[PDB]
């Protein structure tokens, strides 16, 4: 099976960020998900805010449970639903 196969989630930052330090930080989380088996790829849409393009994502909650538990992740959403940092 091909499509339907991924999920798309928002990952926000906490404080008033730039642009670039959002991109470190998130750069981070999503290393981190990548050598624990949970691929994804990430885009910047605002300065505090990204999108986690998961390739399988079917990983997004157990992805998202571990990054709500990160000091400078402000939350999550999931197809509307957000997770509160
Ligand atoms: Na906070």
């Amino acid at each position: 099976m091909k499509k339907g196969r991924t999920l798309m989630t928002f990952v926000s930052v906490t404080g008033n960020p730039t642009r670039e330090e959002s991109d470190t930080i998130t750069k981070l989380w999503q290393t981190s998900l990548w050598n624990n088996h949970i691929q994804a790829e990430r885009y910047m849409v605002d300065d505090n805010r990204a999108i986690f393009l998961f390739k399988d994502g079917t990983q997004a909650w157990d992805a998202k449970d571990f990054l709500i538990e990160q000091e400078r992740c402000k939350g999550v959403t999931i197809e509307n639903k957000e997770y509160p940092g």
